[PDB]
C-alpha cells in the first residue's frame, strides 16, 4: 500500500508517448521494494502519466 | 553436520577454471577438524562454489 497527492493544475506531458528514461514523458515517478521468496529486493518502478 | 547460510544475491564467480591457490575460485571456504582413531587432527577444508 502506498499513499501518493496528485496535481489537480498540473498538465498534460508535452510527449504524450510513454518513455522509460524521459523527464518530459510522465508526471511522477515512484518506486517500491518488495521481496521474493528468496528474499531478494525487487524493485518496482511506478510512473504516473496524464 | 554443519550449517551454512548462502547469499542468493552472489554472482557467479569470475573464474571458469576452479582453483585451491586463489580465493576467488570458490565462493566460501569451510574448515572442520576431523579427528582419527589416533588422535591426528585432520583440517578438512570444504569449499562452496556457485
Amino acid at each position: 500500500s502506498m499513499q501518493i497527492n496528485l496535481n489537480s493544475t498540473d498538465p498534460v506531458p508535452s510527449k504524450t508517448p510513454f518513455s522509460v528514461s524521459d523527464a518530459d514523458s510522465y508526471n511522477k515517478k515512484g518506486t517500491v521494494t518488495v521481496y521474493d521468496s528468496q528474499g531478494n529486493a525487487h524493485d518496482m518502478n511506478v510512473y504516473f502519466v496524464k
